[PDB]
C-alpha cells in the first residue's frame, strides 16, 4: 500500500520520476516502519535524479534524501525510539519522497515534535549545511562579516538567520530581477545587514563601499564562474571561499593575484559526508542546538508551497524554475485547507 | 660609477628597461656597500616591470629581486657582516640588475661562500618556494606523491630534487614537444619518478594510471585554466593544489565536484610574503638548511645561460620565450670563458 516517487533511470526529474505502489519490508529486531509527514524538494535530490552527485543511490531509487517521518511500529529489540516519535534520516541516500517505509533505527534520529512540522521536515539539510559553514572554516566572533551567493536559496536564508543568532554582520548577494526592493525588504526581516545584486558585485569600486562594515573573512558560494570570482575578491586577505553547490558547466574560477597575494582559500563542504564521518549524536546535537533556535525565535522556516505527494508533477516543475517561484515541499498529511 | 637595469614605466621589459648610471649612496652606520656577482631573470622580476605584480617598487625602479653580491665596505656599527661575505637580499624589491649598491645590513642576508655562485645566485628564490611548498601544506612522509606542472621550471627542477631527497615520489607534468624523452630522462636524473605530459594529464584513464604509487595529497601549480583543472584531479580526498605561479588571463578553474565530493583545497604561495612574515633568522635557516642539501649532493642548480649585464637585451628576450631556451642569469663578473 505505500506509494512511492520512483526513478529506473537517470535523466529530467520531471521526466523519469513516476509514482509506483511498493510494499512495506518486515520490522525485524532492530528495524522501525515509518510514516512520512513531509519532504521538501532540494536541489541535492535533482542532481541525484540527474546522475551528477556525488552519492548516487542504486536504481531503481525512491527520490528524495530529507524529511520528516512518524514512527508507527518498532522491532523487539528497539528502545530509543517508540510510536510517535519524529524523526528524519540520519545521512543521505534513504529515500523520503514516499507514504511509509522501513529503515534500520541507525538510518534515523528522532527530532522533538514541539517545533512546527515545516521546520523538522526542513531541519536536517538547509540549516545544518548553514551553520557548519558558519562554524567550519573561519572563527568568527560577534561582528565579524560574512558575504554569500544566491543569498536567497534555503542554504541562503538559513545562512541569513543563523549568522544573526551568531551576531554576524552579513553582505548577501543576489540575481538582479524586477522586485529587488521587496526580496532586500524580506531578507533584511530576516536579519541580512545588506542585500546586493550580481551587477553590484561585479564594480571594481564595490570591493570597499560599506565603509561602516569589516571585511569578511568567510565567502558562502554556490554560483560559480565570474560570479564566485567576485565573491573571492570581498574577501580580507586570507579568507576562505566555501562552495557548497553549483552546476557542471560554471566551475569555480580563481584568479592567480588573489590566491597568491592576497592568500585566499578554496574550500567545498559537503553535508553527506559531514554526517559520514560524524556520529549520530553529534548531528542529534546538531538538531538539538537549531531546535534552540527555533523555539528562541532566531530561525524560523522559509516561505513553502505545500504539495501533496500525488500532485509532485507540478512540484518538480516549480523547483527547476530558475527563479524559483516558492521552495516546494511534497505532504503527505491532509492539513485544513484542502490541495487539489 | 654604478651600472644599473632600470625602468621607468610598466610595460614589455624588452622595451621598458635600459642600461643607467647611477652614483652611490653614502655608507650610514648600519648600512653595506655590495658589489653585484650574479643575478638571475626570473618570472616575478618580469612581472614586476610588466606591472602585474603584489609588490611594485616605486618608479623609476632597479630590475631584478634575487642576486649574490659580495661585501666591499660596511658602516661603523657593523658586526655581522665584513669584507669579502657573501650576501643575498632578505626580501624582494632591492633591485638586483646592477653593479654596485648601499644596503641597510638588515636588508640582506649572508649566505656561506662555500657553495658555488650560481647556486648562491639562485638559491633564494626557486629552491626556497620549492622547499616552502613542500612543507607547509601537506604534512609529507617518505614514500608520499606530490604531482606538479611546469616540471622544467626553476621551481620546477628544485621540487623534484627537493622532494627526492625528503623521500618523496614525484609525477611532473610538463609541455608537449619533441625533444619529450630528452627531457624526460634528464628529470629522471635529478630524481623524478614520472615524467608526463599536459596532453596525458587531460586523459581521463590517467587518473589511475601509475598503480604503484599512491594518490598525493599535494599539487603544485603554476599553469592555471584546464591544466589546473586536470592537476587537481589527479589528488587524494582531501588534497590540496598550491598555485604558484600564472598568468592574468588563465585562472585557475576547479569544478564543483572535485572542491565539494572530493573536498579539495586550493592555496596560494608567495614567498615574499613568507620572508616578510618571518625573521631574517627564520630565512637564514632556510639558507642554511638548501646550503646542506648542495653540500650533500642532494641539490644543483640548473643549467644556466650566463649573460654580461652589458648583453641584458638578449637576456631578457630568451625568458619571455615560451620554451625557454634555458635559464638566463646575469653576471657582472668576467669567467675564464669570455662572452662577448
Ligand atoms: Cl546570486
Ligand atoms: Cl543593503
Ligand atoms: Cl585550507
Ligand atoms: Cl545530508
Ligand atoms: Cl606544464
Ligand atoms: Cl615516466
Ligand atoms: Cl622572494
Amino acid at each position: 500500500r505505500v506509494r512511492a516517487l520512483v526513478y529506473g533511470h537517470h535523466g529530467d526529474p520531471a521526466k523519469v520520476v513516476e509514482l509506483k505502489n511498493l510494499e512495506l519490508a518486515a520490522v525485524r529486531g532492530s528495524d522501525v516502519r515509518v510514516k512520512m509527514l513531509a519532504a521538501p524538494i532540494n536541489p541535492s535530490d535533482i542532481n541525484m535524479i540527474q546522475g551528477n552527485y556525488g552519492l548516487l543511490p542504486e536504481l531503481p531509487a525512491v527520490g528524495g534524501n530529507e524529511g520528516v517521518a512518524q514512527v508507527v511500529a518498532v522491532g523487539s529489540n528497539v528502545t530509543g525510539l517508540k510510536p510517535g516519535d519524529w524523526v528524519i534520516p540520519a545521512n543521505a541516500g534513504l529515500g523520503t519522497w514516499r507514504t511509509e517505509a522501513v529503515f534500520s533505527e541507525e538510518a534515523l534520529i528522532q527530532v522533538p515534535s514541539d517545533i512546527p512540522l515545516q521546520s523538522a521536515a526542513t531541519l536536517g539539510v538547509n540549516p545544518c549545511t548553514a551553520y557548519r559553514m558558519l562554524m567550519d572554516f573561519e572563527q568568527l566572533q560577534p561582528g565579524d562579516s560574512v558575504i554569500q551567493n544566491a543569498s536567497n536559496s534555503g542554504v541562503g536564508q538559513a545562512v541569513i538567520q543563523i549568522a544573526a543568532a551568531l551576531g554576524l554582520r552579513t553582505i548577501n548577494v543576489v540575481r538582479d530581477r524586477p522586485d529587488i526592493q521587496k526580496l532586500s525588504d524580506r531578507l533584511k526581516s530576516l536579519g541580512a545587514e545588506h542585500v546586493i545584486t550580481e551587477e553590484e558585485l561585479r564594480r571594481p569600486e564595490m570591493k570597499n563601499f560599506f565603509k561602516d562594515m569589516p571585511q569578511p573573512r568567510l565567502a558562502l558560494n554556490c554560483v560559480g564562474g565570474k560570479s564566485s570570482t567576485e565573491l573571492l575578491r570581498q574577501l580580507a586577505r586570507g579568507g576562505t571561499m566555501v562552495t557548497y553547490g553549483g552546476m557542471a558547466k560554471q566551475p569555480v574560477v580563481a584568479s592567480v593575484s588573489l590566491l597568491i597575494f592576497k592568500d585566499l582559500k578554496l574550500r567545498g563542504f559537503w553535508l553527506s559526508q559531514w554526517k559520514k564521518d560524524h556520529s549520530p549524536d553529534q548531528f542529534k546535537e546538531l538538531i538539538l542546538t537549531l531546535c534552540d533556535l527555533i523555539r528562541r525565535g532566531q530561525l524560523t522556516a522559509p516561505a513553502c508551497s505545500q504539495v501533496p505527494l500525488q500532485d509532485y508533477q507540478s512540484a518538480l516543475e516549480a523547483s527547476m524554475k530558475p527563479f524559483i517561484s516558492s521552495k516546494q515541499i511534497l505532504t503527505m498529511l491532509e492539513h485544513h485547507h484542502h490541495h487539489h
